[PDB]
């Protein structure tokens, strides 16, 4: 399998302007007839090179002439000797029922549906499967009426009829030219929730949500979120929907979260289906986020698409930024920012330190599906957010307007987007562009000095990015570095120099630079990298008292949570070193006191209190260390929880009780209270055993919602309480028929601290609610074990690696995309000790020798073993 390089981009020799598709649909054998209008742009002797994978070719005609001048090759149909403009007709067969990879057209339960990103359309017919080829689609679908009463594709229904032998047909037309990755087709029998949205200019849009029969009770929240998303994009970005119908289909079998196919999104049902007894506050907020995300792609992705797949961040980073702004505008901005920063620090930073490290605009790709990553999405969004920081909302919106004005109806590049931002704002972004082409996390080191004779505060700031496996050379970036200075009363000291105000976003552009501030009347406590103003690691020699001062006085809630994180980092690092020497936890009294003060503070937003009282996960803790000791990290996290539970027992129980809510509401004040209450519960589960057991068991049984029932169940598992086995069995007996609800239970089983966790996980491969045919089940059981239980995955006997190898040996053949997601914990070997590395290398060498090794795994394994 051959690498492809961004620098090799070349305009296509042929364009296809219009394509008329017919599907004679059947799960065993689908016949596709594709009639394309092609125009040559390249040299008159250039052949037409169509992509195709796993297709049975039936015929090729050019202007209705059976064509003799073609050859099939690996992944291609090469057609020679063509006129300048012509009608191409291809007939080919495919088999949805045999498509276990879930790429192209496949079977999802009884339904047929598509997943065409990045390059799945070539699994349906021979085509120019590249996103700079934009065609107007019309799609006719012919199927058995009883099996497939609903036949959906992009756009509007323009014809329909019935046939003999119990078949019917529908034809769809989408007036907007589109790259083929936005093609979608759905056939099946569904319940449909129907509603309407009227755009600000008065266009009435029919909204239709298709769910499996019986699931209509779980549909209204997603419909509500869709209307919320539409309204918000109008208010915030001035964008309206541009078609007459918006369809969403929820499918159980889906390798991704959701896809933005024009006017016909297809969603993993995990991001659609919610009822208060089945779904948590977090599920509700995730549905909102992902409904919004796919809706926001209508402009940032669809009306302006990607010239090539190396530009993936152009749509994904910008759309993630938009979904974050949506969630933040509608909810708690501080909570959203906190959560996204934890994802950056705990998950993305790890990827940027891995063999798969890549810039947000990659330079080299073997399997494009390997690059739908935390880097392209989450760091890509941090990069858009830095442009927003540098320009401010007004200029940023001007740049959006110029971007759409220039690029509406075409495929664009990351560079085009930056250029629009720069032209609209008159902010020079040429050094800034380096964030697109350099991989790795910068480390920003800050030293300060207060001069009492001159009343000046000096920050000496430096930056470096360590070399990564993909790039030996690194250069300084344009780092927006937001600061705030506090006097001893907690008041902000105006920033100024030489009689003029200074902007609080510093431009850190050099390897080393000094910034001097005048009229600093008192020695300041600084807040640094405010609101995580750049995606970097900060090195500053904090005192404990500077941090607790900030937790008490910082103006932005983010800064208070972030000061607590820096405070905790110090003692997590201390206690991991202690664990390694056989010693128990040590924590100064004044550190527990800072957390007591948060619990008892009446003025603090419960949303903030809740996040400060949620300890960093084992993955966030891992990023504090050069060499990861996952067993010490897990045990230290538990010991810290036990220590805080003992020191704060009375305060924890008071706040738990005060935040009781008899009514369940999916509303941001109610959610904040309940998140605080359940954060208290986590600690309380580690109190005196009988007391803990009673409290947890009672919450589980009296819960009037899944958020509270799951928080109880999770605490019983985490603290290994006596009630655990009974509660876990009760949930199984109640919920086994419901895969999405069982995913929560598989996760708890997979991440359990019990000594026998792997044995339990292996037995659950035979559980009635588990199946290897379903990516959600796989991710909930196997993926959560390997990625979210590193202590057990990295068991010293190497049993975790051997288990993952057995699972990937199956999935490599069955569903390479899911296999490649799941291999990720194994490729982090260089972060671990020598003895672990050699077992992990051994596991990777075993996988490398697999017969029919997928390109998806090949790419990661070869990087990991380099
Ligand atoms: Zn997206």
């Amino acid at each position: 399998p051959q690498a492809k390089y961004r620098h090799d981009y070349r305009a296509p020799d042929y364009q296809i302007t219009d394509i008329d598709l017919t599907f004679d649909l059947d799960a065993q054998k689908t016949v596709v007839t594709a009639v394309s209008q092609a125009v040559r742009h390249g040299a008159s002797d250039a052949p037409l090179r169509l992509n195709g994978e796993d297709l049975k070719l039936v015929s090729v005609h050019i202007n209705d002439e059976p064509w003799t001048a073609w050859k099939e090759e690996e992944g291609a149909l090469v057609i020679s000797n063509l006129p300048e403009r012509f009608t191409l007709k291809i007939i080919n067969e495919i088999s949805p029922a045999a498509n276990t990879a879930l790429e192209g057209l496949y079977q999802s339960g009884d339904a047929l549906c598509t997943q065409c990103q990045a390059e799945g359309f070539r699994h349906i017919t021979y085509y120019l499967d590249r996103p700079d080829v934009l065609a107007r689609f019309t799609t006719k679908i012919i199927a058995d009426k009883i099996k497939y009463p609903f036949l959906l594709s992009n756009g509007n229904r323009v014809a329909q009829g019935e046939l003999e032998n119990g078949r019917h047909w529908v034809q769809w037309q989408d007036p907007f030219p589109k790259p083929c990755y936005l093609f979608a087709l759905v056939a099946g029998d569904f319940d449909v929730l129907r509603d309407t949205f009227t755009t600000r200019s008065g266009r009435e849009v029919a909204l239709e949500l298709y769910v499996d029969r019986g699931n209509l009770d779980r549909a209204p929240w997603a419909m509500t979120s869709l209307k919320n998303s539409m309204k918000w994009d109008e208010e915030r970005f001035g964008l309206e929907y541009d078609l007459d119908i918006y369809m969403i289909v929820a499918v159980d079998f889906f390798n991704m979260g959701a896809m933005e196919n024009k006017g016909l999104n297809i969603f993993n049902s995990k991001y659609v289906l919610a009822r208060t007894d089945t779904a948590t506050d977090k599920d509700y907020l995730d549905i909102e986020r992902v409904i919004g995300h796919e809706y926001f792609h209508n402009w940032t992705g669809n009306r302006v698409t990607c010239r090539d797949w190396f530009q993936l961040s152009l749509k994904e980073g910008l759309t993630v930024f938009r979904d974050q702004e949506f969630s933040s505008d509608l909810g708690s901005r501080a909570v959203n920012r906190i959560n996204n920063v934890r994802t950056m620090r705990g998950l993305q930073f790890a990827e940027d330190a891995s063999p798969m490290a890549h810039p947000i605009r990659p330079d080299m790709v073997i399997e494009m599906n390997n690059f739908y990553t935390l880097t392209v999405y989450e760091k890509g969004a941090e990069v858009i957010r830095m442009i927003h920081t540098l320009l401010g909302e007004e200029n940023f919106q001007k740049g959006m307007q110029l971007y759409f004005e220039r690029h509406d109806g075409s495929a664009a590049t990351c560079d085009d987007f930056v250029q629009a931002m720069e032209d609209a704002s008159n902010v020079d972004l040429s050094h800034f562009r380096r964030w697109y082409s350099q991989s790795g996390t910068p480390i920003v080191t800050v030293k300060d000095d207060y001069n009492p004779e001159t009343e000046q505060y000096t920050l000496t700031i430096s930056q470096r990015t360590p070399a990564t496996p993909d790039q030996a050379e690194k250069q300084p970036l344009h780092i927006p570095f937001a600061i705030e200075l506090y006097d001893n009363e907690g008041k902000v000291i105006p920033l100024q120099k030489g009689g003029h105000p200074v902007n609080s976003v510093l431009n850190v552009t050099q390897a080393e630079q000094t910034f001097v501030f005048d009229n600093v009347y008192f020695q300041p406590v600084p807040a640094l990298l405010c609101e995580f103003s750049a995606p970097v690691k900060l090195e500053y020699k904090w005192s404990d008292q500077q941090l607790t001062f900030l937790m008490r006085h910082a103006r932005n809630d983010f800064s208070r949570w972030d000061a607590a994180q820096s405070l905790l980092a110090t003692y997590i690092k201390l206690n991991v070193a202690r664990h390694q020497q056989g010693q128990p936890l040590s924590l100064p009294v004044h550190v527990a006191d800072a957390f007591r003060a948060v619990l008892l503070d009446e003025k603090i937003d419960p949303a903030l209190a809740a996040e400060i009282l949620t300890l960093p996960s084992v993955n966030e803790m891992a990023e504090l260390f050069d060499i990861i000791d996952p067993i010490a990290i897990a045990e230290v996290r538990e010991a810290l929880t036990r220590t805080l539970a003992t020191e704060l027992a009375d305060e924890l129980l008071a706040i738990y009780n005060a935040n009781y809510q008899s009514e369940y509401r999916v509303e941001h004040e109610d959610i904040a209270k309940r998140t605080l209450r359940n954060a208290c519960l986590r600690f309380l589960a580690f109190g005196e055993t009988h007391l803990a057991d009673v409290l947890v068991s009672k919450q589980f049984h009296e819960a009037n919602n899944m958020t509270d029932a799951l928080a109880a169940l999770s605490a019983a598992v985490a603290a290994q309480l006596p009630c655990r086995d009974a509660l876990m069995q009760e949930y199984d007996d109640k919920w086994h028929q419901n895969g999405l609800v069982m995913d929560k239970w598989f996760i708890l089983q997979a991440t359990s601290p019990a000594a026998n966790v792997l044995e339990t996980v292996r037995g659950l491969l035979q559980h009635r609610s588990f199946t290897m045919s379903n990516p959600n089940r796989i991710r909930s059981l196997i993926g959560a074990f390997a990625g979210s239980n590193p202590a057990a995955f990295h068991a010293e006997d190497g049993s975790g690696y051997l288990f993952l190898v057995e699972m990937l040996t199956d999935l490599n053949s069955r569903n390479p995309q899911v296999a490649s997601r799941l291999i990720e914990p194994l490729i982090r070997l260089k972060r671990y000790d020598a003895k672990r590395q050699e077992k992990m290398r051994a596991a990777l060498e075993q996988l490398k020798g697999l017969e029919n090794l997928s390109g998806d795994l090949y790419e990661k394994i070869t990087k990991a073993l380099a």
